Formats: structure tokens, sequence, C-alpha cells
DNA sequence: TCCAACCACCGCTCAACTCAACTGCAGTCT
DNA sequence: GACTGCAGTTGAGT
DNA sequence: GAGCGGTGGTTGGA
């Protein structure tokens, strides 16, 4: 689901997260709205070795890199109306307190993600596979992944160049593609069929699917069972059609998946995205409870992997203070953002993120020491215009 | 037929050609010799459409899997001295360009062949049935066919296990039933009869002879022994019966003499190297398969059987199996232990379609191919050796 | 007379393989 | 979920 | 050459 998709509508373009992020940040003048289905995890989360509770840790780096990347995200959770280890609850704690939002789909997440996406709430969507395009999927997004080390990297797939060659499919090619296919997921599916003969019935225009019904299905039978038209690469006289199709509960399971309401649209239109605070005190206390990072050096560990990030959130959302860069040192274009120019950024990580290590129990790395960071241009431009003046002003010299 | 032997003797156990030929290669030493009654051929080749002489193309690709299933075999044609559409003359021809044997019976091809195996000069006969029984086979195979695609399996009879219940037919046994029920035979009869005096040892005939006939003529009319299922007074007997000369058509066979098994147990199997040259213009000639296509088409299918028989003949040269991949036990060989070898079609054929006049299946290029483990290690010994020890890895 | 089981006999009917492309399976990592 | 070779099938031509 | 039902004939009994 679907078995050998990739080989009709293509792999898809690999591309840096951190230039969709700033590409449309730079388009739009607002942050990348995401919606990421919560069952992409399951796997790359579990298993990820040691100490404890490593699998909701990787979570906590993840949102950490979200933090970096100035996207506002909203987590879809699956809801029970459809037809690893890490818990719900501590999973959706910790995207309140990254200042995240969770949200729970009705029945199947990826299929609210696609409808989030079409009525405007989020600009993409990231899910285990391009099933949303069926859910009606503009842009998805997949394999959050290195390009090992650190997960720079999505598969875009876009549904409007997709549908335009060659596999000329589109969302109701897809739909009667799982309708004849597989088949092992979907009742009343065609035995010998098949994702080849799927696609070739559903270019020749077999997708409509615009509900009586008897006739489609003698036409589209007839050419299978002669091949007259040539929709096909041969005759199919041994495949025969099962007298429960096609299924008709899993037609519209597909043009009309059950999602949110309109009212429940309507409230995220207001809602998303939200204040977005990073509630610092309260990572702290998370971080302690689950990581074990105990003590002075849990506080630093946490000042240490959290400070960059929210350095980026800050300098995005306050839109005479170096209260956020000490100062600037040095200009790139680096192959892992895909050239995105970023700029050389020192700051106090300490004083950035708010906590003092000494009224923690003491039991290198200093937190009150300049830190040193790549952050997008386009991001500085907004948050410290005049510290990013000076340092273009110094190269000019 | 003899009409209606099957459900006497029983059908015969169905067995994977693959694993007769492994199973007595890893029993005797040798590969399995073969005598092929030529008769076989008549209406199973026919069938084949399209192209230039499908019928002799048919036994073209039975014999590269002959190659590839390591067998010698030896194929019997019929003589003269008995009492659609291929040319014998272009079957003998591939024959020998397989670098396989060829041989004239004097007479009927089923008695030479079941000669053949009681001399020792060959351990099984195939052919189109079970009267080679009659003429003294003891493994006897027929139906050499899909078990629907690739002809894999054969049907086998055993002459000992057969004489042993509950039919009882021996060979003898056999020699009167063929004798009672035609056709100087008796008419009204009747192979359920003609089992039933041979179960009661009427068999012998071993001559004078008017005694013997007599014993059962009383026994068929009264059943007094209960010999039968019922009386028989309705079968009158000719005066001719039984008929000798008939009998002796059975008991003495006319085949090879002495000094023709004598020659064929020196040379027989022969030195049998595959003509490469030979089969590119038989190809070419009779198949059309001109060119640099034809030379293509030769190389692939050619390759997997000349390997085998590269591999029977060795018994470094990495000039046969260039790698070892995996291991299977397949059902169409009857779990017979394959190990999947690559190997360079064209470099082992060794006919470069360079020098074909050219007008997608590279023969530079690697190709795989299953082939018995037990032939691998004969041989290709170091190569299935490395393949094991990184496999225990 | 007739049936019923058994049987010999007649008339009827059938008889491969390559090749490419494809679906579906079972590994596997995640 | 998706990728890889194997296996078995089908359709078309040999 | 072999598997299928039908046919007609023989045998031993109703
Ligand atoms: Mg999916
Ligand atoms: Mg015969």
């Amino acid at each position: 689901g679907i078995k050998g998709i990739y080989k009709e509508i293509g792999s898809g373009e690999r591309i840096s997260l951190c230039k969709l992020a700033i590409d449309h940040l730079e388009q739009h003048n607002r942050p990348l709205r995401l919606a990421i289905d919560m069952a992409i995890w399951q796997f790359q989360i579990q298993a990820a070795r040691g100490g404890s509770n490593p699998a909701i840790r990787t979570l906590f780096y993840r949102f950490v890199r979200l933090l970096s990347l100035g996207i506002h995200p909203i987590f879809v959770f699956d809801g029970p109306n459809k037809p690893n280890g890490v818990s719900t609850a501590m999973a959706k704690r910790l995207i309140r307190l990254f200042g995240f939002t969770a949200h729970d789909a009705p029945g199947e997440a990826e299929a609210e993600c696609a409808y989030l996406e079409q009525q405007g709430i989020v600009d993409a969507v990231l899910s285990e596979d391009v099933d949303t395009i069926m859910f009606g999927s503009r842009v998805t997004l997949r394999d959050w992944s290195s390009e090992g080390g650190p997960p720079t990297h999505v598969t875009l797939h876009d549904a409007k160049k997709i549908a335009e060659g060659p596999s000329g499919l589109d969302r109701e090619g897809m739909v009667l593609v799982a309708l004849m296919s597989g088949g092992d997921y979907l009742p009343d599916g065609i035995p010998g069929c098949g994702i080849k003969v799927a696609c070739q019935a559903a270019k020749a225009g077999f997708g409509k699917e615009l509900c009586a019904i008897t006739e489609w299905k003698q036409r589209l039978l007839h050419e299978l069972r002669t091949n007259e038209s040539g929709f096909f690469r041969t005759k199919h006289k041994a495949l025969e059609i099962p007298e429960n199709f096609p299924n008709m509960e899993v037609l519209r399971y597909y043009t009309h998946p059950v999602v949110s309401s309109p009212a429940t649209i309507e409230r995220l239109r207001q809602e998303f995205p939200p204040s977005s605070t990073v509630d610092i005190a309260g990572l702290r206390e998370f971080t302690r409870e689950t990581f074990d990072w105990t003590f002075r050096p849990g506080a630093i560990k946490l000042i240490k992997v959290l400070a960059p990030g929210l350095l980026v959130q800050r300098c995005l959302d306050r839109y005479e203070e170096s209260t956020l860069v000490k100062g600037i040192s040095m200009r790139r274009e680096h192959f892992s953002t895909d050239a995105t120019p970023e700029l050389r950024v020192s700051f106090i990580p300490a004083e950035l993120v708010g906590l003092d290590p000494g009224q923690e129990p003491e039991v290198p790395f200093d937190p009150w020491q300049p830190d040193l960071a790549w952050v997008p241009e386009t991001i500085l431009k907004l948050g410290v215009p005049v510290t990013v003046e000076d340092w273009e002003e110094g190269q000019r010299s």
C-alpha cells in the first residue's frame, strides 16, 4: 500500500528541510506549517539505545531540530473511527512543552493531514507514504532522514507534477489502483491485479468514479477481456472480477474519508499556529524525570541541546538587543541545506535559555561562555536585522 | 497395450529425473546411463509450433535438458528385423553434435533397450510403456513430462517390486498375459483372467507342450482350484494356442550380438564433447538462428547444460563458476540440493557474436543457474567450500 | 425370463517450449 | 513502508 | 499409448 507505486510516480525529490522552511518563509512571509502524521515515528524512534527512555529521547531531539528549522508543526494522532512503547500521553506532553500543537484525527491521521492541507491549515504533509495523495494532498513528504548523520532531508512528492505524466496518476487514478490491485488491504479487490494493469486502467480514464454503476464495470471488463481499445499491454481473460466489485464503502473511504468537522477546521484557523512559547521550566522537569538528566549536569545538558533552537524560535517570534546574538563571524552555503545561506552566530547558551545551573546540586562545556551555531541568514535578518547589517558592513571593508 | 496393465501393477512412482541422476551419481560415483527408445518422441514433439522445424527443435531443448541433468544417454533406433515428421538422419546428426550416442537395434528398440540394461550397459530404460519389462527390463521409465511447465519428472516402474504383489506379475507372467489376452490368443480374454492364470503359476512355459494347455483349460472351465473369479466355458481355445513363435519373441527377442554388447561395454559412454561450432551451424541451417541474434540465442540456451557437462567432466579454474549466491531444495527436483551459480555464457560456450553479422540479453554479463550441489562439489570443489564457510558466518 | 456384475471391445479424444512482463512472496531494515 | 531476489502465471510469439 | 462412458456379451443367480 501502495507496493510498486514509486516505480510509476517516481521516487520523489530529495530536498533539504531547511531549504523548504526558508524558501516558504521568503515567499509567504511566515513560517512553514507542517502536518506530521504521528505514525512516522514508530520505527525511526524504536529503537535507539540507550540510557533512560531513548525512544522518547529521540523524539525530543527531533523537536529541537524543528525549533532550529523555524517550522510550525501540528502532530496528528489516529482516532478510533477507522474502518515502539512511546506513551501517547508522554508524546502529547512533550509537544505542548515545546509549544507545538497536538491534534486528534477522528479517524486515520493521514486522511486528516491531507484534509488540513486542503483547507489551508498547513502548507504540507509529512507522512509514512503517499497514501495522503489519495486523501487529497498536494505536497506530501516522507523519509525525514540523513543524506549517515543528522536528519536534514526529506523526500517530496508533488500531486500535480505526478498527474502530469508519465503515470498520469491523480487522486482518482490512485483510488482505482487501490480499488483494483491490493487487495490485501481492501475487500472485493481483483485477484490477479495488479498495479501495472490497474495503472493502465486509470490512464484509460476509468477513474470516474462518479456515482446505476452497472455500465462502467462491463466496459472495463470488456476492455480487460478483449483489449479492443488497446488500453492494456495484453488481454486479460483469466482475470475474473469479484461480485463485490467495485466495493463502494471502500470507494468513498477515499473520496469522503472520515475527517474533522467543518467547525473543527474553523477552530484550527483561529487557534493554529499557537503562541509557540517553549516552556523552559517544564522541559527541565520533563528531562529530569524522563531522561534522568538530574542535578547540575542534567541542567547543562539541557541548555546545550536547547539553546540553538530556542535562538531561532525567539528570532522568528520577535517579529538595541544583542540579547539573542552576540556576533557574526562567517557566511556559508552548505550542501546539507541545499546551499541555503547561513551565518555563523555566537550566543550565550545559559543566558539565552534562562536556567542557572548553580541552583542545581553539584556532583568541558561552559554554558556561560559563547557558543557558536549556523543559522539561516533569512531568519537572522528578521530577528536581529541591525546585527546582520553590521556584519555585512564589516565584510564590505 | 498391455491394456489396463496399470490398474494391476500400479500407475508407477512419479519422480524427479534430476533426483534419479544425482542419487545414482552419489551412490555409484558416476553419471546415470540411460537407454532411450526414440519412439517416445513421435507423439510429443509434433505439438510444437512456429519457427523452422519445431519438432527437431523440441528434440534440441530436451537434449540440452539432458546435459543439465548430467545424464549419459544412448538413443536406440528401430531395425528391420521385426516379426511425423522428423528425419532419422537429422536426429542422429544432432545426437552426435551433443556428444551423445546413437544405437541401432537389429529389431525392436524396446527389446534392445531392455537387453542393454540386463547386460549392464545402461542403468535404466526410458520408453513409451512398460513392455520393456517383458523383454527383461528391471528399472523402466515413461512419461518424461511436467509435474504445466518444464519436463522435470518421469514415471518409474520397478520389475522387482511389481512381481512382489499384489499382481504378482513377473516377466513370464506378463508374457502369459500377452499370450492369452490377444491380439492365436484367446478371444474373450482378458487381462483379469490372464492375470489370474499368472498367479496360478501357469507362466511356465519351459519346454511336449500338450499337458500344460489342458490344465488351465480344465481350470478355466471348472475352476476346481479356484484359480479364477468364475468358470469360463465360453472361452474356447485356438488350436495354434499357445503360439510358440510368439512365446520366444518374448523369451528370446532378436537383439544385438554378444560382440556388439562387448563393443558397447568399452565404447559407451563415449568421449562426449559437445560440438559447439557444429551446433552453431546446425541451428543456423535448421532453426534459422542466423547472424548475431541466432548466435546469442544458441549461447543462452546451451550455456547452463554445457556448464554441468564441464562439471561432471572435471571428474584456479574460475572458467566455469564466478560465484555462488544461494542454496535451495526445490520440489521440482524432489528436494535435491542446488546452488545458485553465476557464469559468463559467451565465455563458457566459446563463441563471439561479434564474428556474426549484426542486424536485452548480454552473453558477456553474468547469468545465473541452479546446479545440483553434488555436481558442483565434483567439478568446482574449492568454490563450493568458499561459499560454505562464508555461510557459517 | 430377466437382472446384475463383470468384462472385452469399440469409438472417441488427446499429445511443447521460449521469452518478457508481471504479480505476489519472503527475505530485510526501519 | 519499502526494497530485494524467487516463484508461479499469464500472454504472445517461437 | 492411455483415460473415459457406452455397448454388447458372458456368467451365475433371482
Ligand atoms: Mg500509509
Ligand atoms: Mg510397446
